[PDB]
């Protein structure tokens, strides 16, 4: 029944569990044609995609806030593999888009369309500690259409540890992108670093994107992309979406925006179980995360 629910909502593509709506048109994703100046923003879901996207968009627009608010973020920065009737078609939206394109994806690097690798496109990868990701993803299941009932948080965390959620194992995702992040064309970032010292990360992003980091530009980005601003900005908070797609009365997209909400969700027993499993999955990696 829970399992039946998951069966109805998700199916695999290249071994990765995926939203069924996306899979139907996966040939369009597979065959997607990149352009050399495309920039990819890749993340495991609920890792701060929207946050870094808006930072990047600001950098592209030299901090012109009006330009950033002209259309909603999912139109400004198309969601590559996404496909929903009329509202979203990432491939279509990207095809018609003038360059320079910013491309959002949640794909593991093994599933990124070959054209992006072939054209040597720059990629920004952002990750977030798994426990906080799990919390954020849980509420996402609750409030967004296309998800099964996630049950209780402990039940959901069991599915998360097994990678039985859309986009698959968080563990394999971050580890694979960490290996890619050694390339000079791939910038590897942490949500917790953006929380701790936003100015440092913004400046890093500006240099990676080969633009000039003035104090005024950096200050405009920092306040424009702060959680309190983005929460109330209808271009970035997904509130233009109808309730039957995202029911933000249940849980808002811009939910809390902190590091450490896991502490308010994991029980002592669940934390012990998770931590032990995590160490087994991650011990052979030089990738290290902070949970506070
Ligand atoms: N400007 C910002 N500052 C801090 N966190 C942000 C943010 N914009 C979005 N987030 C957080 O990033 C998560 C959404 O990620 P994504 O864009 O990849 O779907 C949510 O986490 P929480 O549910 O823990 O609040 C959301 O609150
Ligand atoms: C496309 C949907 C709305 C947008 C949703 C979204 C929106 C943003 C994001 O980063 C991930 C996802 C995954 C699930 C998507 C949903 C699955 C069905 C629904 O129509
Ligand atoms: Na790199």
């Amino acid at each position: 029944n829970s399992e039946l629910d998951y069966y109805e909502k998700f199916e695999e593509v290249h071994g990765i569990l995926m939203y069924k709506d996306f899979v139907k048109y996966w040939d369009n994703v597979e065959a997607f044609q990149a352009r050399p100046d495309d920039l990819v923003i890749a993340t495991y879901p609920k890792s701060g995609t929207t946050w870094v996207s808006e930072i990047v968009y600001m950098i592209y627009k030299e901090g012109d806030v009006e330009k950033c608010k002209e259309d909603v973020i999912f139109n400004r920065i198309p969601f590559l593999e996404c496909r929903k009737e009329n509202l979203m078609n990432g491939v279509k939206q990207l095809d018609e888009m003038n360059s320079p394109r910013i491309v959002k994806t949640h794909l593991p690097p093994e599933l990124l369309p070959a054209s992006f690798w072939e054209k040597d496109c720059k990629i920004i990868y952002l990750c977030r500690n798994a426990k906080d990701v799990a919390v954020s993803f849980y509420y996402f299941f609750l409030m967004v259409a296309g998800h099964p009932n996630p049950g209780s948080f402990p039940e959901f965390v069991e599915k998360f540890m097994q990678g039985q959620v859309p986009y698959g194992s968080w563990y394999k995702h971050v580890k694979s992108w960490w290996e890619k992040g050694k390339s000079p064309r791939v910038l590897f970032l942490f949500y917790e670093d953006l929380k701790e010292d936003i100015r440092k990360e913004v400046i890093k992003l500006i240099h990676f994107l080969e633009r000039k980091p003035s104090e005024e530009l950096v200050d405009r980005i920092i306040h424009h992309t702060s959680f309190q601003e983005m929460k109330n900005n209808p271009s970035t908070n997904y509130t233009t979406l109808p309730d039957e797609i995202m029911n933000q009365k249940l849980s808002p997209f811009m939910r809390k925006g902190i590091t450490g909400d896991w502490k308010n969700h994991f029980t002592e027993a669940l934390n012990e179980k998770f931590d032990k499993h995590y160490e087994q999955q991650m011990k052979e990696s030089t990738l290290k995360f902070r949970t506070e």
